[PDB]
């Protein structure tokens, strides 16, 4: 019966910072009628809760994904989520061998599956690798933006920012035809029903793709084909004009979620630049099981079984390659990483932004910085950075210490656009067209297609959308601030949203506001005028976009995208509060294990839950929770002011510190705050005994550093070993005894 929030136990980095945290948030909360419970969704956790049959009753958990899935959808949730491990294969069978020392008897990871138990096994380990939990978790939409705290604070404390010339060569390099944004076809679904994808190849044969996808009255799908072709002759001309032009080849794109696509493409490019040498030894390729869709480094990893006299040719070949192609953008120029070893090192939302922030320049083979050409194959989003980088090249860098911001109102509920198109992404088996036609046999979208191509469809549902316009209109509102929806009127998809939006918006009284659709292009140049003269201008946009724009002005108006809040306001009616965009940091817990000391920023955990205690008070009526919100607001502006965030060495307060803080700051502002009489007696003590103990409390945090801390595992740690490495000061932990 009390009301309930939901904590995420993750992986690696926040998931060390949450044994220090959670204690605390739970000791603060408690007085209030509020009680924290944990759900495991770190990936050991998602494998243990997986194979049941495989266990000992002890070893055996709860499926806690699909319990905060079905959460999602209730009215009451309160989630508040960290982030967490979207799987790559070799981080999976990591965890599986580290749970198999524990004793735990899983299933190896069979890549290449030849009995009935494999092919279940790999089928089971495929769904938890990857993007695994945001999909099941995003039931509702986007309001992600940095609070006024962090833009306040950047402003008095300007980042670093690259300087610009306007002799830069840097650009984005994109298609001009063949790919998705020109052979979009979009389709609003007028009843419920589902639809069949077909393939009529020329030999009259037929394929059935995907034999039932159900739709939804209003819904809208649309298909579109990467020509493989083209992308083929668009690559071998930008292989040749950066080299001709001096400059370093950079690829960015999503490969991890866009689990189908894009290792495709990536694979395509990796294809075309290392052609002499992936040509000349494709037989010995072939019989190592090469997967050029894994990128070149899967070719270094497969050739230690052949003969050195082999792999010393091949490796002089591709040498060879090298001196013929323009220098690669790279990710490790010491150890030789090219941007083409990893399809998933290099990642469009934040490296772009991480380039543009850098003068438009990525590291080459020299291990300095150059100019260069980033490669962006489709249309639909290549552009928006284009604009950016003609921005900066005309008019210089960003001035983060004037200009204004661009938050985000993003469409994702439902697995919503690109997002949830990789169960209907197929590579075309051979020439043929692509029929979805639904199950009166009306044919709804048409698509002709070459053997290779990259076939796909996308679903935007009804609901979603409305929520979205609403949630854009909402803060239009609340911030008086003009409202740009991006949206394409030559997208076959953005047309059909753009129908939607026209007429959703009549739905409210915008008398008083600013709202108006562009084109992607159009509302970036539009935004950009704006943000260079102060102004703030909210960027309504689709998944993709949101995703893209959400770490790029972030990064331009406060040098980091992991300070900030990114609430879901749940279609149900609960709310989803995400910490952090990124990833769970595994060298913070690397020099953790090493030297006991863990840098990670628990910025974002701070504002989530100020967030997550706001909505609980409103939604249950608590006004010690009001309370609660408004003084760790307060904590959280002293945190910044008094600069208590963690450092990055050893001496000086690391995230352990920064929560001592935290908890100081929090107890003071509770202890003289004039709204909540029981709460200002209650926290007297605790504020006198942490006050008193300042000097000694970060004595013994800092004791805890400087030697190596074993947690018995990684993927998986004792947590016992845990809880005591991350709670080592006894003068603090006693402090906060007296709390219920
Ligand atoms: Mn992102």
């Amino acid at each position: 019966s009390t009301p309930k929030i939901i904590y995420t136990l993750t992986d690696e980095a926040p998931a060390l910072a949450t044994y220090s945290l959670l204690p605390i948030i739970k000791a603060f909360t408690g007085s209030s009628g509020i009680a924290v419970e944990t759900r495991d969704i770190s990936l050991a956790g998602r494998l243990i809760a997986t194979f049941p049959e495989y266990l000992t009753d002890t070893q055996k958990i709860s499926d806690d994904l699909a319990e905060l899935g079905k959460l999602a959808t209730t009215p009451d949730a309160n989630i508040i989520k960290l982030p967490n491990i979207s799987a790559s294969v070799p981080q999976l069978k990591a965890a599986i061998k580290e749970l198999q020392q524990q004793g735990y008897k899983l299933p190896d990871y069979p890549e290449e599956p030849k009995t009935d138990t494999e092919k279940d096994v790999k089928a089971r380990y495929d769904k938890i690798k990857g993007s695994a939990v945001n999909p099941v978790l995003r039931e509702g939409n986007s309001d992600r933006r940095a609070p006024l705290s962090v833009k306040n604070y950047a402003r008095k404390h300007p980042h670093k920012m690259g300087a610009w010339s306007a002799d830069s060569k840097s650009h984005v390099a994109h298609m001009d035809n063949g790919d998705f944004y020109g052979s979009e076809k979009a389709a609003l679904i007028g009843a419920p029903g589902s639809v069949k994808i077909e393939l009529i190849a020329k030999d009259g044969s037929s394929t059935v793709l995907k034999a039932k996808t159900s739709v939804q009255a209003g819904e809208i799908i649309d298909s579109s084909v990467m020509s493989k072709n083209a992308l083929r002759n668009f690559i071998a001309a930008e292989i040749e004009d950066a080299k001709k032009q001096g400059v370093l080849l950079s690829v960015h794109l999503k490969a991890t979620m866009m689990k189908v696509s894009d290792p495709i493409m990536f694979g395509q490019i990796v294809s075309e630049f290392y052609k002499d040498a992936l040509t000349k030894h494709a037989e010995v390729l072939k019989q190592i099981g090469f997967d050029v869709n894994n990128g070149i480094g899967d070719l270094y990893a497969r050739i230690k079984t052949l003969p050195e006299a082999k792999q010393k040719e091949i490796e002089a070949d591709i040498q060879a390659v090298y001196a013929q192609r323009p220098q690669l953008a790279m990710v490790n120029s010491d150890k030789g990483i090219t941007n083409l070893h990893v399809p998933s090192d290099v990642i469009v939302d934040a490296s772009m932004p991480a380039m543009i922030r850098d003068s438009g320049k990525m590291w080459g083979p020299d291990g300095k910085l150059h100019d260069t050409k980033a490669v962006i194959p489709d249309r639909c989003y290549a552009g928006v950075y284009q604009v950016v980088i003609e921005d900066c090249k005309q008019h210089g860098a960003f001035d983060p210490t004037t200009m204004g911001s661009v938050p985000n109102v993003g469409l994702m509920a439902q697995k919503a656009e690109e997002y949830g198109s990789h169960d209907k992404t197929f590579q075309i088996p051979a020439d043929g067209v692509v029929r979805v036609t639904d199950e009166s046999g009306k044919l709804l979208l048409e698509q002709s297609v070459e053997a290779g191509d990259i076939w796909r469809m996308c679903q935007a549902k009804d609901a979603p959308i409305q929520d979205w316009v609403k949630l854009a209109v909402n803060r239009a509102r609340a911030t008086n601030t003009p409202a740009v929806f991006w949206l394409d009127p030559a997208r076959a998809h953005d047309a059909q949203v753009i129908a939607k939006v026209e007429r959703y918006l009549k739905d409210y009284d915008t008398s008083g506001l600013d709202i108006r659709i562009l084109s992607p292009v159009e509302a970036t140049r539009f935004s950009l005028a704006r943000i260079r003269e102060g102004k703030d201008t909210i960027s309504v946009t689709g998944n993709v976009l949101r995703d893209y724009l959400t770490d790029l002005f972030p990064i331009m108006e406060l040098g980091t995208s992991a300070k900030m809040l990114s609430i879901v306001p749940l279609m149900s009616g609960g709310g989803l509060f995400e910490t952090g965009a990124g990833g769970s940091a595994p060298k913070h817990v690397q020099q953790f294990l090493e030297e006991g000391y863990l840098r990670w920023d628990s910025l974002g955990e701070f504002l989530a839950l100020a967030a997550s205690l706001e909505h609980l008070g409103n939604a249950y009526k608590n006004p010690k929770a009001l309370v609660l919100a408004s003084t760790l607001d307060q904590a959280t502006g002293k945190i910044l002011d008094n600069n208590k965030s963690p450092a990055r060495k050893v001496g000086e307060i690391d995230n352990r510190g920064s929560h001592f803080y935290l908890a100081l700051y929090w107890a003071q502002a509770l202890a003289a705050q004039t709204e909540d009489k029981e709460l200002q007696a209650q926290f007297t003590g605790i504020a006198k005994a942490l006050t008193d103990n300042e000097t000694k409390i970060v004595g013994e945090l800092a004791a805890a550093q400087g030697k190596p801390v074993d947690i018995a595992g990684y993927y998986h740690p004792n947590t016992d070993l845990t809880s005591k490495a991350m709670r080592p000061s006894a003068t603090f932990n006693a402090a906060l005894a007296p709390l219920a």
